């Protein structure tokens, strides 16, 4: 019945949006943590100091780590930001990330309030 509660709840919506099949073409580098070694990017722990992803944001939600809707959106904003940083602008994965942070952004502004 709370508004950090309610606010939550809009939170978890938007999850389980950027998880879903309607998506799922542009969201699945997002998924789950880069596994550096495993793709050759054996400078992105050199680049990227704080690692984010969908699974992480996931398990957070699950585990109540989020006080509030501003945490669980700097987590979110911190994995767009991390590929922003680490990728070349005219990159596939870039244009992926601003399509799903397309998707977050618009439905993030119809938070309850
Ligand atoms: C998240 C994330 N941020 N950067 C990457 C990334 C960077 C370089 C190479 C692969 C990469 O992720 C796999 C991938 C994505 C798109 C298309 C093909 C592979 N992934």
């Amino acid at each position: 019945m709370g508004k950090l509660s309610e606010q939550l709840k809009h939170c978890n919506g938007i999850l389980k949006e950027l998880l879903s099949k309607k998506h799922a073409a542009y969201a699945w580098p997002f998924y789950k943590p880069v596994d550096a070694s495993a793709l050759g990017l054996h400078d992105y722990h050199d680049i990227i100091k704080h690692p984010m992803d969908l699974s992480t944001v996931k398990r957070k939600m699950e585990n109540r780590d989020y006080r509030d809707a501003q945490e669980f959106a700097a987590d979110v904003r911190l994995m767009f930001s991390n590929c922003y940083k680490y990728n070349p602008p005219d990159h596939d994965v870039v244009a992926m990330a601003r399509k799903l942070q397309d998707v977050f952004e618009f439905r993030y502004a119809k938070m309850p309030d």
